[PDB]
């Protein structure tokens, strides 16, 4: 049902960021595996975009999977930032890798008996690369990573400056505050194409989606959505080639001849990957 589901609106203290992170939550039951649904570049501070734009909770109720939707961190790339995250609205502390990989799972285990290990992270847009970086560096916790419509080589060429533009347009943040000048090693570290050997060695299950910029009847037929999806598509194709070349063998690659940078297409993927998540994480 949409109303009447056991959906919580948690307030999870983050020592590292000095505030309470709101977290929308639906348990799949005691000791259930978690699915972290990471929001896109323009993440709002009231509700995660996955809740706003999809019936995700509804789709995953009684799936044996806990659904975890952190709220906030627009333009954060769910990263630990070098300096305060200062945008149009003011400064906030961004230490999202710390939060997602310790404070949150520990709180969820202690307070809701959510299994802290063997989780998936699924992100769209900005959070698509973040999902893979979470699995790259925290494979115990994240054994599955979904990346929807993300720029997958952000440290390369125009990469850093395109990221700067977007953060600027979304809340007016500056990429220097996050991973520093493009010279800083933080860029390579958070580039999922660069971290492909990790993904392979950890045998991380991947779900990699990117549309082609052509809208079908689902909608999203507008130029920005079309131009954005097409623009990030090649990094998705190059990721695929590199991953296979590095001996990758645990990914689903989803590059249909349709799809724009719009929630209609992302929802469709989240819905599509439920049974795969259940098998890969042992929901049964
Ligand atoms: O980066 C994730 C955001 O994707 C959407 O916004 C992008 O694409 C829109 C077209 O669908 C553009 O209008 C917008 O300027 C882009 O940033 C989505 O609207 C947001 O909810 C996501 O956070
Ligand atoms: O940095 C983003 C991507 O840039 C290159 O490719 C882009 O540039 C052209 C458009 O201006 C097209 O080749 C394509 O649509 C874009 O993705 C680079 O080749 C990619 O690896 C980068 O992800």
């Amino acid at each position: 049902s949409r109303p009447g589901l056991p959906v919580e609106y948690l307030q999870v203290p983050s020592p590292s960021m000095g505030r309470d992170i709101k977290v929308q939550f639906q348990s799949g039951g005691n000791n259930s595996p978690a699915v972290y649904l990471l929001d896109g570049l323009r993440a709002q501070d009231d509700y995660n975009g996955w809740d706003i734009n999809t019936p995700a909770f509804e789709w995953y109720y009684q799936s044996g999977l806990s659904i975890v939707m952190p709220v906030g961190g627009q333009s954060s790339f769910y990263s630990d930032w070098y300096s305060p995250a200062c945008g149009k609205a003011g400064c906030q502390t961004y230490k999202w890798e710390t939060f997602l990989t310790s404070e949150l799972p520990q709180w969820l285990s202690a307070n809701r008996a959510v299994k802290p290990t063997g989780s998936a992270a699924i992100g769209l847009s900005m959070a698509g690369s973040s999902a893979m970086i979470l699995a790259a560096y925290h494979p115990q916790q994240f054994i599955y990573a979904g990346s929807l419509s993300a720029l997958l080589d952000p440290s390369q060429g125009m990469g850093p400056s395109l990221i700067g533009l977007a953060m600027g347009d979304a809340g007016g943040y500056k990429a220097a505050d996050m991973w520093g000048p493009s010279s800083d090693p933080a860029w390579e570290r958070n580039d999922p194409t660069q971290q492909i050997p990790k993904l392979v060695a950890n045998n991380t299950r991947l779900w990699v989606y990117c549309g082609n910029g052509t809208p079908n009847e689902l909608g999203g037929a507008n130029i920005p959505a079309e131009f954005l999806e097409n623009f990030v598509r090649s990094s998705n194709l190059k990721f695929q080639d590199a991953y296979n070349a590095a001996g990758g063998h645990n990914a689903v690659f989803n590059f249909p001849p349709n799809g724009t940078h719009s929630w209609e297409y992302w929802g469709a993927q989240l819905n599509a990957m439920k049974g795969d998540l259940q098998s890969s994480l042992g929901a049964g």
